[PDB]
């Protein structure tokens, strides 16, 4: 396989389906990437993650640099070897997590976990040490709400940092030849700033483009409104990645708006909407979590059992709930991919919402 | 298969190896039974429990009657169906756990979790509702240390309760025809009381005999001393079960003394003794938890990774540590079974201790 090749197989409106080929594997798009914060997808073996249908998982520059350490993971053979996942891994750059979980300057950010530094150069270096396949540019995630002046200043700094990310990536031969680099669009909810950001990123040139600065409390209506004008600003022939949860209804609407990639960190998803398994009404419910789901959890255990496990604080409860929820997300992505390929995605979206919100 | 058939295939000194046949499966002895407190073997799917080599698991009358409830589990189809384990299950009677985790009388014990009652009759009924395959008599676990007078009074009550357990079991046709009933020897550390207890239990007649009242703080030397004279008092042609951890060295010595069955609830077992994986010296150790172990954990992940997971409080850490530890115990039981079958168990015991304690 090549270092990176994005191919679009079919389209419906703004929606696309296709494949990203990378050295460690093929990624089917639209894709959902389970999040593996501390070098683990919570409560799941990698083999189980793969069994649910995941093609790629996400890791985080910030969390891994704190524990166990980036240099340490490199010495031990890299993140793939360390955690036992041999398929592509996307790593976030730390731009978000430092701020949510400190001293900022044009050079970068210094923070306390134990003091640490992040810059475009150090963030790209850490992702190299981890051995990540899709490297994210180091940005500044603009708080919401932001004034136009503040959003502009932040966006401009992020674009300067996008250039530094690009050059740091390119100057490291093993990384440039084997991994890909995605830029991150900023600009808050302002169309002109999003346009300037897209223009800057396209001029620099990246393997993919993320829509950053959303899923930060603005609500689905606002997110969709911003995606409406922001995604068409991005190069059409590269993947589009919406950063952040990422609930099932968010994913459907975002795919309708041209997004190709997604992530999201007692709640069980079903085609009839989410349920909270802790609720007393499930204590003697022999049905599986969802009636149609083909995951192993729904083939074997009842709502009643999982209700008991979660209530009792049992680890198996978390294992089963997580496997089901990630498998549900993958089944959603498969239905989306199939429906786009067959030119019936707009109908699928309508059907999905009718039932999910009934 | 029959309701219950214990066959001894080979012997070496006091040690025996053979099989217990029951309707839900065959149990190879000497056996280790993983403990599944709240209708789950902690952090493991039943399929994983089976993969480590377990033939039977343990459940508890006390814990299950409190949560989710015995009547509830019966309504939902029984414990096997509820948790997804279809092989034999042994259930303790509550005799121990009520006392460690209250008003006593000749009739039974009343306690607060929410007030509850246990008697020989109610304990046997609960085990029936759970659908357990090996039912334990309801006893009183004598505290240690105990005076001879107190040990005698307690032992005598337990023997009266053993008779009530027997009659309650026999009066319930579905239970008597499909499950087995084990009696529990008491008498503390006193030979004459252990003899009286064994005589009483043998006169009543049980499918198997447990040595109770040990693993309660007396230490290995004392436990072994008591097992030295207690086990030969038990009927030779029925299984002998030592209640309670149950560390690997305890198991070897207890098998040398004629015990057939065992249970035990950052520590990883290795053939060179236990290690605590949290220790900093494992932070960059690429070796598996144990060099010889053939479990899936040792085939795939390093000490360094598991060290990281446990330190970080990650659920996968618990999953991997538990799978390894239970698999190690099963590999120990297999080596014991093989060595007895081949008449070289006394040598194996010596070799095991030399290395484990080196
Ligand atoms: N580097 C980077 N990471 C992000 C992660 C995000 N997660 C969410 N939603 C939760 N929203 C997110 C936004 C960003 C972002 O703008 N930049
Ligand atoms: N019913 C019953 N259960 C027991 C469980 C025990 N566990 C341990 N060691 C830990 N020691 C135990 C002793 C008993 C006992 O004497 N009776
Ligand atoms: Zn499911
Ligand atoms: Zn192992």
């Amino acid at each position: 396989r090549p270092r990176f090749s994005f191919s679009i197989a079919a389209r419906e409106g703004k929606a696309r389906t296709g494949t990203i080929e990378m050295k460690r594997g093929v990624i089917r798009t639209p894709a959902f990437m389970p999040v593996g914060t501390a070098a683990t997808v919570k409560a799941l073996k990698p083999e189980t993650v793969r069994a649910t249908g995941a093609d790629i998982i996400l890791g985080n520059t910030y969390h891994l640099m704190l524990r166990p350490g980036a240099e340490r993971i490199a010495k031990l053979g890299g993140l793939h070897s360390f955690m036992g996942w041999d398929r592509p891994i996307l790593t976030d750059s730390g731009g978000y997590q430092v701020m949510s979980l400190t001293k900022q300057s044009e050079e970068g950010v210094t923070f306390k976990s134990s003091r640490h530094m992040l810059s475009p150069e150090r963030s790209i270096e850490i992702q190299h040490l981890l051995g990540s396949d899709i490297v994210m540019a180091f940005d500044e995630c603009t708080p919401y709400p932001a004034t136009p002046s503040r959003a502009a200043s932040s966006m401009e700094r992020s674009m300067r940092w996008a250039k530094r990310s690009r050059d740091a990536f390119d100057s490291r031969k093993e990384q440039a030849e084997n991994a890909a680099l995605f830029g991150i669009q900023q600009g808050s909810v302002f169309e002109n700033l999003r346009q300037q950001s897209a223009d800057a990123l396209a001029e620099i040139g990246f393997d993919g483009y993320a829509v950053g600065g959303l899923a930060v409390g603005e609500g689905q209506d606002e997110m969709f409104r911003v995606l409406d004008f922001s995604v068409p600003m991005l190069p059409d022939d590269k993947p589009h990645y919406l950063m952040g949860c990422g609930k099932p209804d968010d994913i459907v609407g975002a795919v309708e708006r041209g997004i190709d990639m997604f992530d999201c960190v007692g709640q069980a998803f079903t085609w009839d909407g989410p349920i909270n398994i802790r609720n007393a009404r499930f204590s003697e419910d022999l049905k599986p979590l969802d009636s149609e789901c083909h995951c192993a959890v729904c083939q074997k255990w009842s709502r009643a059992y999982i209700h008991h496990l979660i209530r009792a604080g049992e680890i198996l409860g978390a294992m089963l709930m997580t496997e089901h929820n990630i498998a549900f997300y993958q089944q959603l992505m498969q239905k989306i991919r199939d429906s786009i390929s067959e030119g019936r995605f707009s109908q699928f979206a309508q059907d999905f919402r009718a039932r999910y919100f009934a």
